[PDB]
């Protein structure tokens, strides 16, 4: 609980009503109850706040004649809102202090307030830095090291040599440090080549859940400071990722490839490997990138949703498109 | 179990044809079927290849019975009938029996009659587990969270704080519910976490497949209808609403708030836009791109299906520039008229 | 681990141009390779840049020879045996060594010789664990399952009950083998469970990734043929059935009853449905959409690819718009024809 001056003041916010308001947590604007902060970004909501039950409403200045409560006036109020969700999180720890069916190598190296959740295992070299907190059940491979504030939730797999920075985040599922698919041929036999490189994972990196980070065949996979990666995404062997990059869900990239800084690749896209995406780039959901990206901006595929009956026509049609350019060009040369 | 024919033909609701007293051990296929199981006919072009059959018993309908070499049990549905005597003959196991001694459970839990705990699972405080609940080995269930009777977890299935999941459910192995949106806001290019503080509701009868994801919502909930069914490796992104009996096949990836209608059928590697409504009744073909919303109940499809490689280079290339293509045809419309 | 450059030499079957007392301790890239480290070149365009290369020794062919800045092992097929030195290097260690007094292991279950099974492990009734066998760390492996000798599981893998494997496979963490199919019958409009009471058979040598699941049978079996490779982020629905040495690239999801034959390469986020067959030695193109059975060996694709968005706009809405085209293209015909 926080009085309303006070939450003002943190979050930076111009106060207009009460600054003796209680604010116990945030909520959105049908929910939102007394004691509750909520926000508002699209002006459609401006016109039923009278409707809205919370005790403050985040809002613009344009927003401000319409409000029927005290208000915090900001620039952004979605930022904003981010601010004030951490200041009122209640989101638990994955674990407290270290668990008595944990079983940690002797020769494990723990900072600080390390705290590490029931029925996880740290193999041998294992450093863990201050404040790390290790869910329930997680596995951490020999040699790796995870940095201060780091934490994983229940059931994450770190394999060996793996390298994480500081104050990350890694929800439970996900894998990080297997083989990538890496193999040589002699005469239709596959022969496995081992994957003795790692993965090194930057500082304020979130990755989401189920997803799978693979190792490098001799570098590294290599994942910026400050990116985020969504559930059920999968980063082959030698992948680079550029700082601030967002990944979101269900995205499938191939080995080798590298992406800059401050790119948005659209949920459930295909990226191909062996190949650059440039600083700046935004692909659309299910995105089929088949070739390097060169300039900044935004790029798509994808044929969208029709009705099956339309479907079957347009699929036929597109089917033969060679010979609709054939009649094409033919009718062409005799016009 | 064994069980007399005549026994399983009245739970079934069977009209038997053959000895009752034959004991049935199990359930398989025609072609795997041996002395002792019950198999089933759904399609009448097997008749004439029954007396390859060496199963005990055959469901089949009215229509069959002239085809019949074994005893025959004759049903209306041969197929439902199927689904029912294999659940009444299953060999599945439970993922686990009593409280293994190395699971580890909090004081505050409140563990309801005949509960059954695997090995090394982690049940937080708070978390409420009704009658007949199995966890299975190596599960996590976060702090507060309540799983209703006769519900069950495979092993190593992680369920996240705060979430409320119903009565009779089925959750796959590797399955993860309830673990942050993909909640962000921007502040000049870094990425600010936003909180997801919302939970998730899991209905009735839901059944869910391995290595699902099913994210927290942001301030309010997730939502899984009753009677939903999930295949494996589907994500459920926050603050998705699924409707009731609605099917989602496997591979399926859904964006934030989106709402599916009860009754719909989503195919296998569909891929759904977020803040957006689909209505009862839909169904989603295969690799469905799910752009805009869907406001008409139906059938509908996307995508261009494969072909030999070297047509494909000329399709593809052809599609993309297709403008030209457009441009040209109008040009010589214009010569022509 | 480390080994004189000339018995390293031996057992590649290579020839050695150098000291053979050199003494290597591991694989690097060239651009990493410091002393001890042996590297490789397979693209020429590097013998300018051999000099720059640290490596104690490097294997190339006998037309890279006159190149060479440092002892040198001549071979037909530099990147073949990188792939066999690199297991005579290897340093990845082994999933568990021992039997961790943690795990939980049911009386009734059956260990071959030399099985090692990770801390927290559980082992249910009835399991069989042939010789050399690895169990990781948090692993569960269902009633009846049997695992063939030298087999090894990484982490936190998931084994269902009655699931059969054979020898010398790896699995990685994450995955899961054997849960139920997606089988459900009609009950005037309810849902009804369809009990999945058939198993996975996995053959001889077989490599799964990361988080893939591989579900049961209904009634008959999902089979997995021997020496075939599966990437990560996989779903093989049930009754699949893959043939011997097919490779399916990561993210590819594979409908029910499915069969794909020998020797197959399934491209990244293919999706391919069932009850359908794919014929040996069939190459399929990463994201292909497979509608129909594949009868005739080759290589299929799908897919329309990336354009900036104002020209995908575009090309969307007159592919979508392509009946409308069509009629108009024959309308132009029907005229030129003089009809
Ligand atoms: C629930 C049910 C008994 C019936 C059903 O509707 C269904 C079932 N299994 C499916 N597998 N795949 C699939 C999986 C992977 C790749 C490609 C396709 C579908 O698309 C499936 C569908 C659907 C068809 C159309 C909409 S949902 C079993
Ligand atoms: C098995 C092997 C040693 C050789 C191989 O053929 C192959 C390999 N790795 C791949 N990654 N991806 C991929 C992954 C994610 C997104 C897009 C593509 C493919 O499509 C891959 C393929 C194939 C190409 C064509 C058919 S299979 C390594
Ligand atoms: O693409 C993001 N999500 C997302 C997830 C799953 C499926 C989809 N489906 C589609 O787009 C889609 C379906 C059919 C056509 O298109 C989108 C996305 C990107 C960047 C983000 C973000 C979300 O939230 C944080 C801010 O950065
Ligand atoms: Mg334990
Ligand atoms: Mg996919």
């Amino acid at each position: 609980s926080i009085r309303l001056a006070d939450l003002a003041q943190q979050l930076d916010a111009e106060l207009h009503g009460d600054g003796d308001i209680v604010i116990t947590g945030v909520a959105s604007m049908q929910s939102a109850q007394t004691g509750h902060i909520t926000f508002m970004v699209n002006p459609k909501y401006r016109e039923h706040l009278g409707l809205c039950q919370a005790s403050a409403v985040v809002m613009t200045q344009d927003d401000l004649p319409f409000a029927k409560s005290a208000a915090l006036v900001v620039k952004n109020p979605y930022l904003t809102y981010a601010r004030m969700a951490q200041i009122l999180d209640t989101t638990p720890q994955p674990a407290q202090n270290i668990a008595p069916s944990a079983v940690i190598d002797a020769t494990a190296k723990l900072g600080n307030n390390v705290s590490i959740g029931a029925n996880a295992v740290i193999e041998s070299g294992v450093e863990l830095g201050d404040n790390v907190i290790i869910g329930a059940g997680c596995f951490v491979g020999k040699n790796s090291k995870i940095g201060a504030g780091s934490r994983l939730w229940a059931n994450v797999t770190i394999y060996h040599e793996i390298q994480i920075g500081q104050n990350c985040l890694i929800q439970s599922g996900t894998v990080v440090g297997a083989d990538g698919f890496g193999y040589a041929n002699d005469r239709g036999n596959w022969v496995k080549i081992p994957q003795i490189g790692r993965v090194i994972i930057g500082d304020r990196v979130e990755i989401g859940a189920c997803t799978t980070i693979d190792r490098g065949a001799l570098d590294d996979t290599i994942i910026g400071n400050g990116v985020i990666i969504d559930n059920q995404c999968q980063i082959a062997h030698n992948v680079v990722i550029g700082d601030n990059t967002a990944v979101a869900g269900g995205v499938i990239m191939a080995g080798s490839l590298k992406i800059g800084r401050y790119c948005m690749i659209g949920g459930a896209s295909v990226i191909n490997g062996h190949m650059e995406i440039c600083d700046k780039v935004t692909v659309t959901g299910m995105g089929m990138v088949m070739r390097p990206i060169t300039e900044p901006g935004v790029y798509s595929s994808g044929i969208p949703l029709q009705p099956n009956k339309v479907w079957r026509k347009t699929a036929a049609l597109v089917m033969n498109i060679d010979d609709m350019s054939k009649r094409l060009k033919s009718l062409e040369r005799k016009v």
